[PDB]
């Protein structure tokens, strides 16, 4: 538990696109 | 099984962002 700002992301594995919004 | 270009997409609940890449 570091960072929490949103309970909704879309990080998939090794692509182009990670993280959360 | 229309279309299906990418195999990992990022549609979460009712938020302001639902798709694939």
């Amino acid at each position: 538990g570091s960072k929490k700002p949103v309970p909704i992301i879309y990080c998939n594995a090794a692509t182009g696109k990670c993280q959360r919004m």
